């Protein structure tokens, strides 16, 4: 009967959907750390600087 | 069995997803050239100018 064949494919459908879910989570986690670090590094880059007061010679 | 019907629809699902992918790429490529040209033309527009030095009559 059709009942047996339906159950077999059902298991396969669940496993496939889990794979595509894993890709999206892993990619978002990788891009999270890069975007956070870039923002913090740029903030330090703009604000920091050195200034010359006076120059003397002998 | 359900196995035969699943494979047929699978092929159709792949082909449909390719269509929507093509739209997004083609649109982004069209907007790329317009945005690039607008920026370059405006830069030339602001910087360029003529100046009058002196006027003499007879």
């Amino acid at each position: 009967e059709t009942g047996i064949g339906t159950l077999i494919i059902f298991i396969a459908m669940v496993l496939v959907a889990a794979v595509a879910a894993t890709v999206l989570i892993n990619t978002a986690g990788s891009l999270q750390q890069r975007a956070t670090s870039t923002g913090s590094q740029t903030t330090n880059q703009v604000s920091t600087g050195l200034i010359v007061q006076s120059i003397y010679g002998m």
